[PDB]
């Protein structure tokens, strides 16, 4: 694709192909702990991630997406200020060239070293392709990574980046069970908002978990180890995949806890 992250395409430059860039609902946004309003109607989280089936990791030349067979309600996000249904489609990640930045939600102004998102799409529109169009129709749960200590069950993400370092590449992946990227406590931020890559479409229920997880230095070292570029094209390392934080303009983050 010609957009990307670079500094003659990258984000300040999207408006001009997608001018949604510059909408009321555009993600990611700051998260002011203080101004978020504690919502008490709000129902926890349920995660339904037991029988999830992977298939695919991919190298799409702007992250990595690992993808899920979405056919039937195997892996389904409900509760918390969704009605209805979404099934879990792809997760990916957003990361740094350093330790310091590479989240594009923040908190308080805070950068993590990355952002996991997972997305989820809302059964009553059938497809991915039309829940895209409706402003209720993707619920991503976005998961901020800090790091510290290796996360056990990110590491058979890793060990196969290897196999898809450049654009357009894919792989089998089987057998990943997602719940073992979760953090303990589910309590969370939400808001509406936006993808946050073209094309930017505001339709997505935004639902940011508190706590972060820890993974290692080793582990977001690899991560930055990947290209967007294609095969036998100069190497340009796929770091900095991430969008700033936009206006918040007439919305309000609420929380689920105090
Ligand atoms: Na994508
Ligand atoms: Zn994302």
């Amino acid at each position: 694709h010609h957009w990307g992250y670079g500094k003659h395409n990258g984000p300040e430059h999207w408006h001009k192909d997608f001018p949604i860039a510059k909408g009321e609902r555009q993600s990611p946004v700051d998260i002011d702990t203080h101004t978020a309003k504690y919502d008490p109607s709000l129902k926890p989280l349920s995660v339904s991630y037991d029988q999830a089936t992977s298939l695919r990791i991919l190298n799409n030349g702007h992250a990595f997406n690992v993808e899920f067979d979405d056919s039937q309600d195997k892996a389904v996000l409900k509760g918390g200020p969704l009605d209805g249904t979404y099934r879990l489609i792809q997760f990916h990640f957003h990361w740094g060239s350093l330790d310091g930045q590479g989240s594009e939600h923040t908190v308080d102004k805070k950068k993590y070293a990355a952002e996991l998102h997972l997305v989820h799409w809302n059964t009553k529109y059938g497809d991915f392709g039309k829940a895209v169009q409706q402003p209720d129709g993707l619920a991503v749960l976005g998961i901020f990574l800090k790091v510290g200590s290796a996360k056990p069950g990110l590491q058979k993400v890793v060990d196969v980046l290897d196999s898809i370092k450049t654009a357009g590449k894919s792989a089998d992946f089987t057998n990943f069970d997602p719940r073992g990227l979760l953090p303990e406590s589910l309590d969370y931020w939400t808001y509406p908002g936006s993808l946050t890559t073209p094309p930017l479409l505001e339709c997505v229920t935004w639902i940011v978990l508190k706590e972060p997880i820890s993974v290692s230095s080793e582990q977001v070292l690899k991560f930055r180890k990947l290209n967007f570029n294609g095969e036998g094209e100069p190497e340009e390392l796929m770091v900095d995949n991430w969008r700033p934080a936009q206006p918040l303009k007439n919305r309000q983050i609420k929380a689920s806890f105090k």
